[PDB]
């Protein structure tokens, strides 16, 4: 058993990012971890928050060693500019941009078994005259990926998103038997090869409330979800549904399911952070290559400041480690 | 004090309301309770549930008398046919639509506090040539109510709904400030006057994810949400901007307001449905009078077998008399 890597991006500098790395590195880890961001971020906001940080160099023709208290190890991308925690800075934009470029590069490559991302701010970066809509579409496209799929888990909970962020009168159209198949295989396999479940169940909203109630709420579950579950059931791959959002999420349902598909960000995620406000991970399903997240923001306002709450990014991490478990 | 009265109507005479009925008879009440039902149908469910059951006539020109443990009080309504639990019977559709009437105008005319409706049947209504487009639709038409606001409720959290049963496609159209504006105006209104808190906080959703994040993902909370909000917080309300929905129902927010406003049925009613068990219920604003409803249907199945589960009828009940003394 040789011990692995695993590259994390603390993201937005002036964000909490880089605070909750500091406080990920105060303990140990059976994986080593490479943080890839600007040494002098680390150890000024280690400084500021009263926690100890020792960097040791990335040294990739070298055995992998586990993460030991109050260390990480550093592969280096230069701030563009210094930074002040709790103020946004313009070019900072191409570093927060370079260490994804750099992270996502080194998981395509083989250098790391996993990314675990941290809290970056879009707007910052396209005032810098970055194309930027969120680290979902960088990583997407830089892994030249055919399309992937969002998903917010708990411990028990797994929630995943036919469509994502589109306008709620742009939904009905998006929800097509095309996207639902390449959206289902995405899921199933992934709950199969990632998660290690080797039948995942899966339960799936309707689009309408009530699941249309057949005849009155809608038609979108007579004319394109119902005929493609009907085709996947047959295929062997266990879904139940369509059912209404709003019943399906009890755990008289959920206490026998292994995921649930929302057709949309609204009618999975309220549940989520209701039932998780700390241990939320986001996972994107579908890269070439694990890659999980926080479930918050930069929160500028409380970087530096030295109260964070790393619940998510350690969740995210440890989940990380876990898929590489069951994908090893 | 005096004592107040509330009506119950058990609905479906063949479905749990009566059963229910009986069942929450079974404890003391601070309220007269005043069974809108027919007599023989009330003991005869009572003798096959097992449980003990002693009407006294309902006597206006009386003082109210808390209702004791084992008792109800009774304004009687004949039923057209004999009553079998689990078996409909359509004369009887005149029965039910004829104690829904009773109540209905016993408390637009000041005979009692408020009404607290058990499951019916629309089906069995309809089938016996009886106009009903649905039970609250009912009230909405006896008083002349300008418009409802349906209200989902647990004892600890309130979600009222802009829209309910529509098709997802029609709810970003349906949203115009003339509906939001009457909307809010209503729930500002009745959580005053019902619920006796003066001065209401209020927690609105937006409609798009992430309340719209600008203009790049849903531009209503720009064109009508806030536009309307301003203007109402000019009013004086105590309104929460568009927040987004799937951080709203995080506990920061939820216990420092006292209802949320989703834009539409699957924004809001998951995590209600999710954080009740089955005490959800069903609560009827801008009628001119107060209306609290279980949350579930008939159950003809269950009728008589002596397995219902009054979590609703109870908490329905609760929640009536609260309003009540909240608003002496
Ligand atoms: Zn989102
Ligand atoms: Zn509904």
């Amino acid at each position: 058993v040789k011990t692995q890597r695993v590259v994390i991006t603390p993201g937005e500098p002036a964000g909490i990012g880089p605070d909750l790395v500091v406080q990920l590195a105060q303990r140990e880890w059976p994986v080593e971890l490479v943080v890839c961001a600007d040494a002098t971020l680390l150890t000024n906001r280690a400084a500021m928050l009263g926690l100890p940080l020792t960097l040791r160099p990335y040294s990739p023709n070298s055995p992998a060693q586990p993460q030991t208290a109050g260390t990480l190890t550093l592969l280096p991308v230069a701030l563009r500019a210094p930074v002040t925690a709790g103020q946004l800075a313009v070019e900072n934009g191409h570093y927060v941009v370079e260490t994804l470029a750099r992270a996502c590069d080194g998981c395509l490559n083989g250098e790391f078994a996993a990314l675990i991302t941290g809290p970056v701010h879009k707007g910052v970066i396209n005032d810098a005259g970055i194309p930027f809509t969120g680290h979902t579409e960088f990583f997407e496209e830089r892994s030249q990926a055919k399309k992937v799929v969002m998903m917010l888990a708990t411990e028990e909970l797994r929630v995943a998103l036919a469509t994502t962020h589109l306008p709620l009168r742009d939904i009905a159209d998006a929800i097509t038997p095309a996207l639902l198949h390449e959206v289902i295989a995405i899921l199933h396999h992934d709950l199969r090869t990632k998660f290690g479940i080797a039948e995942p169940r899966i339960l799936v909203c309707g689009l309408n409330p009530h699941a249309g109630e057949g005849g009155h709420m809608g038609t979108e579950e007579i004319d394109t979800i119902i005929p493609v579950l009907n085709e996947l059931r047959a295929q062997g791959m266990k879904l139940n549904g369509p059912l209404p959002a709003d019943t399906l999420f009890q755990p008289k349902y959920l206490d026998n399911a292994d995921a649930v598909l929302a057709m949309y960000h609204d009618q999975g995620l309220p549940v989520l952070k209701y039932q998780g406000f700390g241990r939320g991970v986001n996972i994107t399903l579908g890269l070439p290559f694990i890659r999980t997240s926080v479930d918050h923001g930069t929160a500028l306002e409380l970087a530096g400041r030295g109260k964070a709450d790393v619940g998510s990014f350690i969740t995210a991490l440890n989940l990380a480690i876990k898929m590489i478990v069951n994908t090893q």
